[PDB]
């Protein structure tokens, strides 16, 4: 049951996508050594609710307790904001935001480097964003999703890193996680042909070390098994007649919002 968005639907996604992107743009100046993730979460929440007049899709979802997910270093995803977790020089941190506006969702994330970067950290973040961009450039009607997953994997592994298998991109719209599942690796199981009007996310999680992950006892936090650094970037897109449009593009993205093939 893959939903195809109408033009009106697409209009609302553009708004939701822009709101989400804006939370990430807004938070940047607050990301510095000595700030806690709990504080970042509060600032985000206040902005979403009080300024944007929107709502966080994460709060209460399956019982999730906070408004955004903040994942530091070896935390792969779903890191839970906490007043006790302070950022230090060299940390790499993912902030994943999902906002709801007029019933439509906007889902996006980026990595931030705290204070003075480490060589590994900078490199990992770069490669991960590039793997996302590569995928975006391939999106167009008629192509099989499998090709995209395969390309990401090949790229990442060629750079000496690994791709997380367990978590993947997903359709999105009135629902947070809709069909289809967007795998970030090559799999004979994948068989989905793209068509215009489809909206989904691409959000590869890449590990500096081995691919294996582990879910923590808190039941949310996921970390790499070998404790290596992990990075992720995410954008929400719409498949167009000749390519794609990135709904959550920010001022710092270096890819064009509309990608055209011909
Ligand atoms: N924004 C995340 C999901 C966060 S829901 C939570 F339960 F894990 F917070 C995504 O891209 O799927
Ligand atoms: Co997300
Ligand atoms: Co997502
Ligand atoms: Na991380």
């Amino acid at each position: 049951a893959i939903s195809i968005k109408t033009p009106e639907d697409i209009e609302k996604m553009r708004v939701a996508g822009r709101l989400a992107a804006e939370v990430l743009e807004m938070i940047e100046p607050y990301v510095k050594p000595g700030v806690s993730t709990g504080e970042l979460d509060r600032i985000c929440n206040d902005y979403i609710v009080n300024e944007q007049h929107a709502v966080s899709a994460c709060l209460g979802y399956h019982g999730y307790p906070k408004s955004v997910c903040i994942s530091i270093n070896e935390v792969v995803c779903h890191g839970i904001p906490d007043d006790a977790k302070l950022l230090k020089d060299g940390d790499i941190v993912n902030i994943d935001v999902t906002v709801i506006k007029d019933g439509f969702h906007g889902d996006t994330s980026k990595m931030f480097i705290v204070g003075k970067p480490t060589i590994m950290g900078e490199r990992l973040c770069r490669i991960t964003q590039e793997s996302l961009y590569l995928a975006l450039r391939m999106v167009k009607p008629g192509i099989n999703l499998r090709e995209i997953g395969a390309a990401i994997q090949k790229f990442v592994e060629a750079e000496g890193f690994s791709v997380v298998r367990e978590y993947c991109g997903h359709g999105i719209g009135q629902g947070f996680h809709e069909e289809p599942q967007v795998l970030h690796y090559d799999s004979r199981e994948t068989n989905v042909v793209l068509k215009p009007g489809m909206t989904f996310t691409i959000e590869p999680m890449v590990n500096a070390g081995k691919k294996e992950i582990r879910t923590m006892k808190d039941g949310w936090t996921v970390k790499t098994k070998d404790r290596s650094l992990s990075a992720q970037y995410e954008h929400t897109i719409v498949v167009t007649d000749n390519g794609c449009e990135i709904l959550t593009l920010r001022k710092d993205d270096t890819i064009p919002a509309i990608i055209s093939h011909d």
